[PDB]
C-alpha cells in the first residue's frame, strides 16, 4: 500500500486499454505504410504497460540515500522511456521522411537522455543528482530544438495533410516533454517538493498523454497511408 499504488494501477489499465484497441485496429489495416506505424505505435503502449504493471506489483523500486535520508526512486520508468521514447521519435521520422543520420542523432541523443536521467537518480551525492539531470535535459532540448526547426522543415516539403499531423504531435512531444525534467526537478528525484504520490499522477498524466494521446491523434489521421 504505497499510496502512489492507485495511479500506478490507473496507468497499468489506461496503457493496456491503448495497446489492445491499437493492436486490434493495426490488425485490420491492410495499407504497407500505414501497418508501419502501427507496429510503432502499439508497441509504444504494450511497454509501458509492462512497466506500469512491473511498478503495480512493486518491481523497479529502489532506495538511494541522498540528502541525509533513503528516498524511494522508481527506476523502472527509464526500462520503458529507454525504449518508448525512441519510438515515438520514429513514428514523428517517419512521418516527414527524415534522414537516416538525423535520426541516429536523435536516437543517440534520447539514449543519452535517459541514461543520464538514470545516472542521476541514483547518485548519491545530492548535488551531482543536479549536474546529470542538467546534461540529460540538455540532450532532450537538442532533440526538441530538432524536431522544432528540422522536422518541420521537412514536413513542409509533404502534403499538407501530413504537415498538420506531424504538426499536431510535434507541439504535443513539445509540450509533453518538457514537462518530465521540471516534475523531476521538484519532486523524489529532485528538491523532494512533491511528494511522490503526486508526482506518479504527474507521470502517469504526463505518459497516458504522450503515449495513447499521441497514438491516437497518429493513427486516426490519413496521414499515415500510402
Ligand atoms: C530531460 C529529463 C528527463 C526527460 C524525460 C522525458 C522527456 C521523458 C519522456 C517520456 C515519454 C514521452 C514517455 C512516454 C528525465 C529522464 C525525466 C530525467 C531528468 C531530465
Ligand atoms: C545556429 C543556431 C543554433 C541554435 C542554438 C540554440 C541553443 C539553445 C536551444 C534550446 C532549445 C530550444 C528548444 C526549442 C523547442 C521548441
Ligand atoms: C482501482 C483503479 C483500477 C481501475 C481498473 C480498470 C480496468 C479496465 C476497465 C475497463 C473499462 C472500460
Ligand atoms: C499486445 C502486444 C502487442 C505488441 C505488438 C507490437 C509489435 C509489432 C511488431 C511488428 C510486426 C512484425
Ligand atoms: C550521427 C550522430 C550520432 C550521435 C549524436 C549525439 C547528439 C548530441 C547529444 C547532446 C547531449 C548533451
Ligand atoms: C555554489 C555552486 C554554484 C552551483 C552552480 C549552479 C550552476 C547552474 C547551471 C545550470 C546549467 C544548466
Ligand atoms: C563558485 C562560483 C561558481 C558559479 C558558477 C555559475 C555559472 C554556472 C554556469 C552554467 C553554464 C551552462
Ligand atoms: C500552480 C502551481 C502551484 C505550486 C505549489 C507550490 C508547492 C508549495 C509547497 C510548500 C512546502 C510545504
Ligand atoms: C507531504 C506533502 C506536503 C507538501 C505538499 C506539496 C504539494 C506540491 C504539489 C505541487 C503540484 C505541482
Ligand atoms: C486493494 C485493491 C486492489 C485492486 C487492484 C486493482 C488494479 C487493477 C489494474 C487494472
Ligand atoms: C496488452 C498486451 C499484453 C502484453 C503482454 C506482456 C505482459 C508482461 C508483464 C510482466
Ligand atoms: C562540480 C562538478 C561539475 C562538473 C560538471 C561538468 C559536466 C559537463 C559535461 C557535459
Ligand atoms: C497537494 C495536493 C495538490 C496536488 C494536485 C495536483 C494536480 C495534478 C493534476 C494533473
Ligand atoms: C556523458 C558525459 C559524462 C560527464 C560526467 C560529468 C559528471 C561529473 C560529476
Amino acid at each position: 500500500g504505497r499510496p502512489e499504488w492507485i495511479w500506478l494501477a490507473l496507468g497499468t489499465a489506461l496503457m493496456g486499454l491503448g495497446t489492445l484497441y491499437f493492436l486490434v485496429k493495426g490488425m485490420g489495416v491492410s495499407d504497407p505504410d500505414a501497418k508501419k506505424f502501427y507496429a510503432i505505435t502499439t508497441l509504444v503502449p504494450a511497454i509501458a504497460f509492462t512497466m506500469y504493471l512491473s511498478m503495480l506489483l512493486g518491481y523497479g523500486l529502489t532506495m538511494v540515500p541522498f540528502g541525509g535520508e533513503q528516498n524511494p526512486i522508481y527506476w523502472a520508468r527509464y526500462a520503458d522511456w529507454l525504449f518508448t521514447t525512441p519510438l515515438l521519435l520514429l513514428d514523428l521520422a517517419l512521418l516527414v521522411d527524415a534522414d537516416q543520420g538525423t535520426i541516429l542523432a536523435l536516437v543517440g541523443a534520447d539514449g543519452i537522455m535517459i541514461g543520464t536521467g538514470l545516472v542521476g537518480a541514483l547518485t548519491k551525492v545530492y548535488s551531482y543528482r543536479f549536474v546529470w539531470w542538467a546534461i540529460s535535459t540538455a540532450a532532450m532540448l537538442y532533440i526538441l530544438y530538432v524536431l522544432f526547426f528540422g522536422f518541420t522543415s521537412k514536413a513542409e516539403s509533404m502534403r499538407p495533410e501530413v504537415a498538420s499531423t506531424f504538426k499536431v504531435l510535434r507541439n504535443v512531444t513539445v509540450v509533453l516533454w518538457s514537462a518530465y525534467p521540471v516534475v523531476w526537478l521538484i519532486g523524489s528525484e529532485g528538491a523532494g517538493i512533491v511528494p511522490l504520490n503526486i508526482e506518479t499522477l504527474l507521470f502517469m498524466v504526463l505518459d497516458v498523454s504522450a503515449k495513447v494521446g499521441f497514438g491516437l491523434i497518429l493513427l486516426r489521421s490519413r496521414a499515415i497511408f500510402g
